[PDB]
């Protein structure tokens, strides 16, 4: 143990990029207002769509009467780029509008430009949230403005930040600029820890909700170390931010992460029955990684049970066949699945 820290918010949580353990929590599954952190979704499909190189960045889109602070009455109040119709915009300048500035109109003319329309767009947002395993995730908009049937947790978050961070880094890359130009005007990113003296922080999205306070998704590095951070319902801006610092600084202090079971890694050679290799590779896949309190390597020991008493083919790559267990001074502290690591097919 290590005494998790006190946080003066509605929900919070902090959360390991490797190892995916979370250090610490409050309400982390309540479902709460999401409001501009929806960008970190909307952002992450731009982010696939130009990894898949279906737009680029020096694509120039026409923004429609959508996109317009002003013939879309629910733009009004909101921050924006000041787009009007006929307009003709980066891909790349949108991009930096919706993730550095959050602007609305950025949103609504980059989704109708890689989905042909905003519902379009909202399925493939729900769509990788299901994929990502945001199980209290739905989407109803693309810039996450007030609507109706909207929510996410303060445990999705983390989880889609950590996607964004892993599956589209270049995506990712763009949230920590402090500021880039648009119209001759330059434009600060509202994230002010990036200021932040005491941490590494390069990441992510702000967000201001209805009635229920201040939200924050933050990443920040330390050596080899990541961390996410969640805040929801912050009661004000300050709070926010030293909240947000005080989780991630905590994290840092006191733990690391370590990696015992590398990626492509064996960590046992099973005998396997009735297949065209009489022996396979198991492992830990990505899952090799683990968060424990500092000083503690020493004492981490990695042991397996297989489910079968003994194997039989066929084997696909990433299957599971039993149980990787990381103990702590001889005391159990995490269980990751057994992986096959290579197919091998039935023999002929
Ligand atoms: O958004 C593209 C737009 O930004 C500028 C600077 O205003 O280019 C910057 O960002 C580019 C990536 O999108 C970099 O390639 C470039 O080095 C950087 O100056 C403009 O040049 C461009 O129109
Ligand atoms: O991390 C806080 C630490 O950094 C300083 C500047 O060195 O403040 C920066 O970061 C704050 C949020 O973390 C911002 O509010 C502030 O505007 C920014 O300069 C110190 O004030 C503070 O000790």
């Amino acid at each position: 143990t290590v005494e998790a820290p006190s946080v003066d918010a509605r929900a919070w949580i902090l959360m390991d990029y490797a190892s995916g353990k979370v250090l610490a929590e409050g309400n982390a599954d309540e479902k709460l207002d999401p409001a501009s952190l929806t960008k970190i979704m909307t952002s992450y499909v731009v982010g696939q769509a130009l990894k898949a190189d279906k737009i680029k960045l020096t694509d120039m889109v026409t923004v429609g009467k959508d996109a317009w602070a002003t013939g879309n009455p629910a733009l009004r109040g909101s921050s924006v780029m000041f787009l009007k119709p006929g307009d003709q915009v980066s891909v790349a300048d949108l991009n930096k509008g919706v993730i550095i500035q959050s602007g609305n109109d950025a949103c609504i003319a980059l989704a109708d430009y890689v989905a042909g329309s905003q519902e379009s767009f909202i399925g493939l947002m729900n769509g990788y949230a299901k994929k990502l395993g945001l199980t209290n995730t739905t989407f109803q908009t693309v810039h996450g403005l007030d609507a109706p049937g909207q929510f996410s947790t303060a445990r999705d978050m983390a989880l889609l930040g950590k996607a964004l961070i892993h599956d589209v880094p270049e995506e990712y890359a763009i949230h920590k600029e402090k500021e880039f130009t648009f119209n001759k005007i330059r434009q600060p990113n509202r994230n002010r820890l990036l200021w932040s003296s005491n941490l590494n922080v390069d990441g992510m999205k702000t967000g201001t909700t209805a009635g229920a306070g201040y939200n924050l998704v933050a990443s920040a590095t330390q050596g080899d170390m990541r961390l996410i951070s969640v805040v929801l319902g912050a009661k004000t801006d300050r709070i926010r931010f030293n909240e947000s610092e005080k989780l991630l600084t905590w994290g840092f202090r006191f733990f690391e992460t370590v990696t015992p079971i590398k990626p492509d890694a064996t960590f046992v050679t099973q005998r396997v029955w009735f297949g065209d290799k009489s022996e396979v590779n198991l492992g830990a896949g990505e899952a090799g990684s683990v968060t424990i309190p500092r000083g503690q390597l020493k004492n981490l020991k990695a042991s397996y049970t297989l489910t079968e008493p003994q194997l039989t083919a066929p084997l696909k790559k990433g299957q599971v066949v039993g149980t990787i267990d990381f103990q702590l001074n001889g005391k159990s502290i995490e269980q990751r699945p057994l992986i096959v690591m290579e197919n091998v097919e039935e023999g002929g």
